[PDB]
């Protein structure tokens, strides 16, 4: 019975500890990966502001959200009247998507269409796209993924529209 | 008996070190996702700064009441010096910090008593503990920004290390256009 109740003791403590184990380590992961989205990010960021061309914004936001965030399906459309098409071909295709706040989840067929292509949208289960807006519209920025979990929530979209804020400044510097 | 009071006791010990380490961890954590946003809102506002003015009133604002840093330095270098905020000369600059200015690294955050008195005016900064200083250059020296803690180790965090350099990267950037 005394024996019996020290033993317990040392059960709930193991418990205890192997519970805290798993909670460190998760908050390890997460630690390193906040690192890592962080670091990516001021790359990003740096080599946007250092671009010395509009050819050079586009393949730095491209390489980067492919290679750095690993995303697999980006696009990046650029609006001119001059991949870009006309602010009203734009409109026409996918008018009723844009309108400063990230949309995300399951888009509708024929805007995955304008976005990411005919081919890719069936590979595509959730989408988050925004509106390359500051001082005027200057395109639209859209990430997609096979796996309808990610990109569901404003949590696993959040770095888009960090992106689209610092890219929206840069683009009009052209 | 013995063997399992010797169980319990290691099992204690070991569990209240997990459980400040993960405390540690957990705030540390915390305070780098308040850091993050700061820093974010930060970029942007220095993106969109209307004059050099805005431009050190935002990073100085921004450090001290968005941050917290309780002490904060911005000096911008200029032969010419005109302005509310500090501005001296790039030689006399030099002379009080040039080791730290062309890219040196102190030893654990701390300066030594002129270079304190030559980055802080608050008039409490012989409290410093430790601090952290970066020139401003890009494609040229501009300045030195720097911030101090009354805590010792506070040059080793996130703040110390990471944000401060990326915050003097795009600060860097911006300064020429004024």
């Amino acid at each position: 019975d005394a024996v019996s109740l020290v033993e317990r003791q040392v059960r709930l403590l193991r418990e205890r500890n192997i519970e805290m184990r798993h909670r460190l380590s998760q908050l390890m992961d997460v630690a390193r990966e906040n690192d890592r989205l962080f670091d990516k990010t001021r790359r990003l960021v740096l080599d946007l502001l250092d671009a010395t061309s509009l050819e050079d914004v586009v393949s730095t936001v491209e390489d980067s959200l492919r290679h750095e965030f690993q995303v697999p399906y980006v696009s990046l459309i650029l609006f001119s009247d001059s991949r870009s098409v006309s602010s009203a071909e734009a409109h026409q295709a996918i008018g009723g998507l844009l309108s400063g706040k990230t949309v995300c989840g399951v888009l509708r067929p024929h805007e995955l269409a304008f976005l990411f292509g005919e081919s890719d949208r069936d590979e595509i289960g959730s989408a988050a796209v925004v509106s390359l807006s500051f001082q005027g519209l200057h395109g639209v920025l859209a990430i997609g993924s096979p796996d309808p979990q990610h990109y569901k929530s404003s949590l696993g979209t959040l770095f888009l529209g960090y992106v689209a804020e610092v890219l929206a400044r840069v683009l009009p510097r052209f």
